[PDB]
């Protein structure tokens, strides 16, 4: 990036020249509310006057209550807290793995993942992650972890057995070009590990909190994980994250374990705001106004292949002519003045805050359409 | 045993070196939940930088960089001999991002070979599968299918054991230069010279894990500067943010061209540590550290004439260690919880030792206060 943001409000980011951005990227889908929203500003302020920390010795008021704002709004009746999508990840494979050691076998150790997956970086998460590219070079990797295309069931099948303990699965793969699962791959796995006595894990640090137009992408789909993480947008902006599962599950290690007191008392204002009727609904109007501007694009400049996602994550992703090139398109975006994604370097993407106001939409639209005419010009 | 808070001990409010549960029992913190708290609860300097910048600022992804971080990178890069700093969130993710680049350095100079991690009994770096998995407690990393491999543990402070293990094919040293968890056991000079000379001659990379020890925790801003051994990667989280989650690699050029010169990092979590940081590396601050270790020490010698229950005093700066004579074995747990009663909080590092870690700026009136609740307890379980 060639410039450096310092102030933001909203779905508007200023830099060291006030130079006026629309935010189209979110940090990469984190900052759900926008810059400075007021009401994360408030419980930073008032938690930020009161108790910062506790070690996970002790609990503490906010992450009770937010422990509780997700039991209830979930499948979850436990809820450990860390900081980020990393560890909530590590403590989801480490607790599948060790639910599996002594509830079931040592020796059932397999994990079935999928190619382009993303699950964080470190060495244990990047090797449960899809792309040896990112998991290559730092010594030897923790074992027993199998590969199989996204979407790909009869693969999931042939690899599954009694030495499995878990599926771990992005319901969108956000970084792996916006791919959304099927409604029969995704029972599949449902139905595959109760078969094979192994965890559903869902990795919801991007897909989730509002992100797709429901609280969890697993609502949309009908297929309750046995394990969820949360990270990103649960925070807004404060890095917080969350690894949601059962009574059962969890025992294998109260209802809630952790939890930062300012993290989870700017986490709750998020979870409160996000999770109404009105919010949820909202992403689905401004889902289309983003779609529409593309397809506007699309007409005039002819550069998508094929638009995508879920809610507000949209992938668009460039024709043959222009395969290799999102990086062109996403910095003629920044001199332009809108901030996008990419998700591989053949697709454009879009997480705008969950409440983008509509005219921020459309300017950073116009604006995107104005980098595309250039890019193309040439 | 984990040591675990009833229902009836949840803390709800801070300020400076006291603490108050739902009940408004009030405590003195002796422990700052776990060597975080190093400027004590609700400091207000850092209460001002979390406001300021979360009125203008919280988060940028790692594509960007922001002011907050660079000013931070830029007085961490001054203060010690990094020339590159990766900030993160915790220690755990600034040990993966320490022990992945020793790794990746080693592949892409050296060989892919040469990958053999040595690290500690005892030793602490974190709860992922790879730290767990290079912290030298096998209880925690036991029991989560196959962990990463190429890692050799040896005893903590057993140059020879270090030297017989150590080779061509070794890629790193991870060290904690005081152990906090395993007894609050510190480095002799010639043990952690050793490893320096040791790395060099293998051309190993020497990893100090400063995450307990660092950002003021011993009267130096780091340990390696009361050593003055320098390694060549060094992680530090905890007191960097005072109690907001940040965490940072530090390291040199060369090594980090493996992997501007400040890379990460929270913009509202830069801005917190950018306060703590500016505190901390004061000559006043580092120098009461001392003043306000012998406070303490003096304390628990006074404790130790009256109720005879401690065999060593030991730890650096403000990271006290008392270890408890073999009358009291195993019973550190149960001091601890006697503290609480009594209105005091501390630590354990491990079943036998008592464990203080202070805010560095704790008064010298809830030193003596903490410390004759802390005497109290003592009474108590010794009666
Ligand atoms: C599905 C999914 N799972 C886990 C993670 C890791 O979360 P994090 O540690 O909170 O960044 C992520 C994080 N994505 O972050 C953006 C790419 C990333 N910035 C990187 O390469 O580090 C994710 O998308
Ligand atoms: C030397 C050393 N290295 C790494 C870490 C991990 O740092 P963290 O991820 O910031 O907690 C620590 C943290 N210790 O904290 C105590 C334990 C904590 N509740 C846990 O079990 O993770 C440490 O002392
Ligand atoms: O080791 N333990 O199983 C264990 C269990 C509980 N508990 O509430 O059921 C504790 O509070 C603690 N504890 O106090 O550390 C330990
Ligand atoms: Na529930
Ligand atoms: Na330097």
């Amino acid at each position: 990036a060639d410039f450096i943001p310092v102030k933001g409000k909203g779905s508007r980011v200023w830099d060291q020249q006030g130079k006026e951005y629309i935010d189209f990227a979110g940090g990469i889908a984190v900052t759900a509310l926008g810059h400075c929203h007021p009401a994360l500003v408030e419980a930073l302020k008032s938690q930020g006057e009161t108790l910062w920390h506790t070690s996970n010795v002790f609990t503490n008021e906010p992450a009770l209550r937010l422990g509780r704002k997700l039991i209830d709004a979930t499948f979850a009746e436990r809820v450990l807290f860390m900081n980020s999508g990393t560890e909530a990840n590590e403590t989801a494979f480490k607790l599948a793995r060790h639910y599996a050691c002594v509830r079931h076998s040592p020796f059932k150790t397999k994990i079935i993942a999928f190619h382009n997956a993303f699950h964080g970086r470190s060495l244990f998460t990047v090797s449960v992650g899809g792309q040896p590219k990112y998991s290559d070079g730092f010594g030897p990797k923790p074992a027993d972890i199998i590969h199989v295309p996204f979407n790909d069931l009869h693969a999931v099948k042939a690899v599954m057995d009694d030495h499995t303990c878990a599926v771990v699965v992005e319901p969108i793969q956000g970084e792996g070009g916006v791919q959304a699962a099927t409604p029969e791959f995704l029972k599949g796995l449902r139905d595959l590990c109760d078969e094979h006595q192994a965890l559903l894990v869902f990795d919801e640090v991007q897909c989730g909190m509002g992100r797709t137009g429901d609280l969890f992408a697993y609502m949309h789909y009908g297929v309750t994980p046995d394990i969820l993480t949360s990270a990103k947008a649960l925070g807004g902006g404060f890095p917080v994250s969350a690894m949601l599962t059962t009574q059962e599950i969890a025992s294998a290690f109260g209802s809630t374990y952790g939890g930062n007191p300012l993290a989870c008392a700017v986490a709750g204002a998020t979870f409160d705001i996000i999770n109404t009727p009105e919010v949820l609904q909202g992403i689905h109007t401004k889902r289309q106004q983003f779609v529409q501007h593309l397809q506007a694009i699309d007409e005039q400049f002819d550069i998508f292949s094929d638009i995508r996602g879920m809610g507000l994550l949209i992938g668009a992703e460039l024709k043959p002519k222009y395969k290799g090139r999102a990086r062109d398109f996403l910095y003629a975006g920044a001199e332009a003045g809108v901030m996008v994604l990419n998700a591989g370097a053949d697709v454009m993407r879009f997480a705008p805050s969950l409440v983008v106001e509509e005219a921020d939409i459309h300017e950073g639209m116009q604006r995107f359409a104005q980098a595309v005419g250039k890019v193309v010009a040439l």
